[PDB]
């Protein structure tokens, strides 16, 4: 995992998992949870959520990775909390330098 560069960071969002739990617990802790997106520069191919699904997956998995190696051992739970959270900074990435493509 090289070859690609981080973007500004976004306000890590609070995507409600249907319990207050889930979104105080994740809050609390949020300063741990990502906050920037492995991207490029507009890409060579462009997709409404495509290019979320792999941009999360790296994104995520770079955390997955070394969290187990920095020895954190983080399970389905401290993955899934996170997968909604980089699904989101994605599409505010994508959105982000996508519509300034029409600002040129």
């Amino acid at each position: 995992l090289g070859g690609y560069m981080l973007g500004s960071a976004m306000s890590r969002p609070i995507i409600h998992f249907g319990s207050d739990y889930e979104d105080r617990y994740y809050r609390e802790n949020m300063h741990r949870y990502p906050n920037q997106v492995y991207y490029r520069p507009m890409d060579e191919y462009s997709n409404q959520n495509n290019f979320v699904h792999d941009c999360v997956n790296i994104t995520i998995k770079q955390h997955t990775v070394t969290t187990t190696t920095k020895g954190e051992n983080f399970t389905e739970t401290d993955v899934k909390m996170m997968e909604r959270v980089v699904e989101q900074m994605c599409i505010t990435q994508y959105e982000r330098e996508s519509q300034a493509y029409y600002q040129r």
